[PDB]
């Protein structure tokens, strides 16, 4: 019949050691995505979707009792909580992130990434510049076909799904290990034009192997959760990679890079700018650039000599 | 049209104040709404007493909240491995009501919380506190909506279930029952064996000495329905004792004293005829309570008739 | 796993059978059902005679699109609505839009009754298409929103129950050729009104809680929501009362959406229903909201009311 | 408040006209709204979902009283309804689409097409192989963050939500029309080796534009249903063409090619196998393979001329 024992993402949390304020955390974000899948379900019947999700994380956050600064893609500078509401963690997100394309009932999702306040100072904005490399817990729900949590911490990644039925995430995939080489590769290839030649080349080898092997397949969703999970699962690589007119890259480091970068380095597999990994970057400015690539480790170690052989 | 500041049970919790009990209410909402998803299928899908108990018992286990576990399915109380265990102690009613599920009647799980007050090891003996000492209690209710309503020392409130996102939201704030009521509430198939207080009371009720309006009658069945119909509508609920049932029906633990805590801080009354339901000082886990409770102005009326068939 | 034969109200209506027009008539009160549910499971977060007007609004928007009806008759509505020709059909429908909604705050199951006649008349439609006796009834029933949805359809062949899938928004079949048990343990009736009622009322209740015979006592069970209190009467067996008395001749319950539906039920269940006088089925209205007393049940309960009421006058 | 006057699927269908139709298109939402929570689940619960969903598919039909010929993705031979379930109608269909990635939350999908039983014998494999023209009703639905059937009929292409709280499709867009060029191109570009010149040559005019004017952007899902919605949603065009290797191409005319070209057509859009319509392709094998090129007609007029000039 029905399960007994059901295995939630609050009990998995619990089981993983303090004070409690990252269960509060999880669960007041858990609350805010429910609520953002149930209205990307009925979108139809009911720019605004951003500003309610935004709305959604940011009071969630808040009422949890855990966090001191909230920076969001959707707000210019960083939200410092009330001492009263206050705690001690500091929380990047993208409330909805691939919304331009919505109405496509394309993949969309919420991504996160949460720090320690490090400082012996007050909260400010500074508190959430970190590399990414200081994560405490960084994820992603994805509005899809289903609604899943993917959710990475020291111990490795785990992927919870929504059951609709009880509102509550189920643990579904334990300890998640990305493929040590994938079968596909995962880019806007619209932009061409503008490409480094390590990007062209790398891609070149994809679609003709010089060793006699089977090109890959292509896949781009546009939506950065989608495509990363789809990596994630099935393995291969996605770039998102700096050119002369970007040379910092598209994504956001702090609230879309950073985060997928975790859950990809904790899954075994990589995340580079080129230049280093995406975990190292120091930022400097809470809405600043970073190219990426990333995904299955041989893959992207690929094209990690490719890109070598176009650097001095 | 969507609300952004969702006001759910747990930020309620939160604001009231380790985190424990936080915890343990979280634990608590998601068998709730596992039994409430379980009640709404049950056709499609006796076996729902035993789900409901194992939900119940697994979630509160896994808080990290509780020590001591009562439940009316289990013959000894429960205690916690020390490697879950937290402070509180708790009695539940996992599916109160069960027995006529069929006919789709509203169907609850009941529950008191206390804190531990022994200086020493958990035990069985942690649950015998009167209900004076409950730090919380309240009820699911099963019926044509999902709702918690939660007591507490500050007063109760009650939170309805939101299938969309499966959150309970806060519907009725510090909820007080009416003073005097106009329905009354027991098994009237039972007058043969009624003590003549209840008897007397009854017949008051449907021929006023005063040329009032006689009183409705209600009846489901069902503990959870009966006391909900109560606190919101007002009036009186009784299950009392009698020859054959010195000490009454209802059980005292998980049962009787949450209700009775519910509606004393609603600003009515919960008696056993003799006593406060709430002061009684319970032997063993599984004992009788008789109750009479509901609207203020009720109970009294009915205790003055108790009083002249006593001594 | 999944169930791959999924058995739905509408393939059930469907396999009963001439035109099409009850299977589009019944598929569209399905909707209307439905939309309430939801609303009454959300009651205290959206709310905050509402209800009632929105259910109304409901059944009466679902029934003249559904193309299958030309007059209807609502419990919320003084007169008969007849339907525009564009949307006319051959269907008659009765109905009560949300019995029990004056106890909706409780959470006390709230109910759907509908009756279904097709047009006698050679004549263009009017309020005297609904002036029918129950005997003339094609289908009757009820949706009841309790802890579980569940939609109880009466028709010639009998009576089949069907839950509200919540995954999947469908009526799914779970009790065929439901029978009463041909006698209960349980008697329902508001006792409050004990002064008002009539002898043999008086002396029938007494029976049953003082049995002549050493046998147990009844037990008494009484919601105020007449759908869960008929309900339970069909699953569980016994009798309900609402009968007539000296301040109410008539009765208080109406004939034609709350009665004649009910007692349908009860007939083809191989229950009763009863006025104390004739069938509650044989009655011939004169007015759409005439009200008529009744006792439905099991058979032998029914027959012991009917016996202590033939003893008086 | 709620809105009291529900525009539902059923009551499209119904306003556009014995009633087999609607009876159909009834039987065939119930299956996707099951479909739909399977998905939705999948997880949670456990190729099984491809054999379930067709199930769900076929019982559904033939339940319905309006088929008699039944083809599918996943059968070798059409399904011939029982003569006491026999109606007019025959039905070609997908019933998860893109399945094979299921595992990634990537949107899934059921294709189908209905055309009417236009020989005067017995039903039979043959009653199925007839061109996309002389479809009735065609469409998909679309598994994604929301559910989402389309429907094209000859008065045009209309959107349904599925509601979850009410489990019915409701009317979102009336009279769907694709813009007359997209910014977007769609294709597995990593199968550039065995392209054939005309799609190279076009896909380089995509990137790199000889008029001055922005470079297109790429999408390709990998699931037929989702690039198709995307395509009429935003504009563009979606190929899945003919080469050397596969001179029929890789797509299934029955019960993907057909429905998709209709909804395109029906919506002022195009669709090709490069020297003519999908829709006028006279079937011969009831799992026989098309080329595709289909969306905007501006870019699929401009994929022509590059085609034109290519033998
Ligand atoms: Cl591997
Ligand atoms: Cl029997
Ligand atoms: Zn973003
Ligand atoms: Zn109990
Ligand atoms: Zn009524
Ligand atoms: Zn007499
Ligand atoms: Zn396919
Ligand atoms: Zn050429």
């Amino acid at each position: 019949p029905f399960d007994t024992d059901v295995n939630t993402l609050t009990r998995f949390v619990m089981e993983e050691g303090g004070t409690g304020e990252l269960t509060q955390l999880l669960n007041s974000l858990c609350t805010a995505v429910k609520a953002i899948s149930s209205a990307v379900r009925k979108a139809g019947i009911a720019k605004k979707l951003d500003v309610l999700s935004n709305d959604l994380v940011m009071n969630m956050l808040k009422s949890s009792f855990a966090t001191c600064v909230l920076v969001s893609e959707e707000d210019k500078h960083a939200i410092i909580v009330e001492p009263e509401k206050r705690g001690k963690y500091v929380v990047c997100f993208d409330p909805l992130d691939g919304s331009s394309n919505i109405d496509c009932l394309v993949s969309v999702g919420t991504i996160f990434g949460i720090y320690r306040k490090k400082s012996t100072d007050e909260p400010s904005e500074k508190d959430a510049l970190q590399p990414g490399r200081n994560l405490v817990a960084a994820g992603y729900a994805l509005y899809g076909s289903a609604t899943m949590l993917v959710l990475a911490m020291d111990c490795g990644v785990n992927c919870f799904m929504l059951d609709p039925a009880i509102g509550e995430f189920i643990l579904v995939d334990k300890d998640v290990k990305i493929k040590k080489k994938g079968k596909i590769y995962s880019l806007n290839e619209g932009y061409a034009r503008d490409f480094d030649p390590a990007v062209t080349e790398y891609i070149q080898r994809k679609k003709f192997p010089p060793d006699n092997s089977a090109p890959y397949g292509a896949r781009y969703v546009g939506s950065m959760v989608a495509d990363v999970h789809r990596t994630l699962v099935y393995g291969g690589i996605f770039l998102y990679p700096a050119n002369k007119k970007s040379p910092n890259g598209k994504l956001r480091l702090l609230y879309e890079c950073n985060p997928m970068a975790y859950v990809m380095e904790k899954a075994g597999g990589m995340a580079t700018t080129g230049k280093e990994a995406v975990l190292d970057v120091i930022p400097t400015d809470i809405h600043q650039r970073a190219p990426v690539i990333l995904g299955s480790p041989d893959d992207v170690l690929e094209f990690l000599k490719v890109y070598e052989k176009h650097s001095a």
